[PDB]
């Protein structure tokens, strides 16, 4: 439908002018309070904005690790992408900046803890609530990929439950800007596509796959593809064989074998019709495309929590300090940044 191609047609234009001129500096540390790390080359920490009182969540890079772990042009695609991207379902980047020792990027706090806790807290989630995060998965790889981006981590601990009990998509560390195809070994073992482990050139299909792995992890319980040893995983995944647990519909089964299916040629949502073969299959009939997208549909659940700085909904780790240089490191390297 045209209000669809003009829709995608106006997001494209709005993330061009950001992508092509990025907001640089926009903030400093001294303008935030440390309250608590909410998870950990890089961290995320509560913060407290000290003259407005608003809480954020800021994710911290020590520049020399990024160097060293060869993460340079990924942690510059995930801050270019971030100020660039517009979407109800993703984490929106408030600020960012750098200063001698680290890199920072501030997004707005999701006080509802990641899917993965609830997920494994309830045991695994009925279709009818899969197919709900489902729904917003599929129109923001709608979205990503209409701007020529892959994101490729999708998982459960990457998917934040936001006050309305809806999905925000964070961690960008692997997302990029691709117009044809893309070579990097990069991801979670669980949810690389075939193509990716025998290190072929790939594109968008491979978001399509994960997406498939997350439907399953979520009607099930656990994802199809495990083992102790990453080769052991990438074995079954290359295999072509998948085993659906009895209570799955056969509408849900069909699906899953269409997205996990390892000829990328061959996959739902890189086909002909694109999105369109996902969003129309039966398994999504009861789906409302737009009541999702305007944030109108009651969700499976509302995460409790006290407040906006409440973090009960996330767990504890040890507060670290952070790194302090009086000499700059790695300036050249993350010039635009
Ligand atoms: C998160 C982590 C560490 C932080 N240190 C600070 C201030 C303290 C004095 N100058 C910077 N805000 C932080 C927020
Ligand atoms: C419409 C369009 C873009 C939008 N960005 C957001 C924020 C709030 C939740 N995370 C992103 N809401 C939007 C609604
Ligand atoms: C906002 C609030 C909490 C957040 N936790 C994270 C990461 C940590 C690893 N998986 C999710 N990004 C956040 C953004
Ligand atoms: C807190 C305390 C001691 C610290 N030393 C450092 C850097 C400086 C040179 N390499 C270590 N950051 C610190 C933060």
């Amino acid at each position: 439908q045209e209000s669809v191609k003009e829709f995608l047609a106006k997001a494209k234009e709005e993330f061009l002018k950001k992508w092509e001129s990025p907001s640089q500096n926009t903030a400093q540390l001294d303008h935030f309070d440390r309250i608590k790390t909410l998870g950990t080359f890089g961290r995320v920490m509560l913060v407290k904005h000290k003259e407005t009182g608003n809480h954020y969540a800021m994710k911290i890079l020590d520049k020399q690790k990024v160097v060293k772990l060869k993460q340079i042009e990924h942690t510059l695609n995930e801050k270019r992408i971030l100020q660039a991207v517009n979407f109800p379902f993703l984490v929106k980047l408030e600020f960012s900046f750098k200063d001698n020792s680290n890199l920072y990027m501030v997004m707005e706090y999701v006080p509802g803890g990641e899917m993965f806790s609830h997920l494994r807290r309830i045991g695994r989630f009925s279709e009818p609530h899969a197919r709900f995060y489902a729904a917003q998965i599929v129109l923001t790889f709608e979205y990503l990929h209409s701007l020529d981006l892959i994101y490729r981590d999708l998982k459960p601990e990457n998917l934040l439950i936001d006050q309305q009990g809806y999905i925000q998509v964070t961690d960008f560390g692997f997302a990029k800007r691709v117009k044809g195809r893309t070579w990097t070994l990069c991801g979670t073992p669980e949810y690389l596509a075939p193509e990716i482990i025998l290190s072929k050139g790939y594109n968008k299909a491979v978001d399509w796959w994960a997406l498939g792995v997350l439907i399953y992890e979520m009607a099930a319980g656990y994802p199809p593809f495990f083992a102790d040893q990453p080769i052991q995983i990438y074995e079954k995944i290359v295999s072509g064989k998948v085993r659906f647990p009895s209570h799955f519909s056969s509408d849900l089964k069909d699906l899953l074998r269409n997205l996990l299916q390892v000829d990328l040629t061959k996959r739902f949502g890189n086909l002909k019709n694109g999105v369109n073969d996902i969003k129309n299959h039966k398994w999504f009939a009861t789906t409302d495309w737009i009541a999702i997208y305007q944030r109108k549909v009651e969700a499976p659940f509302i995460p409790k929590f006290k407040g906006p700085g409440d973090t009960s909904n996330f767990d504890d780790y040890e507060e670290e300090e952070i790194r302090v240089s009086i000499n700059e490191k790695c300036g050249k390297e993350f010039t635009e940044f």
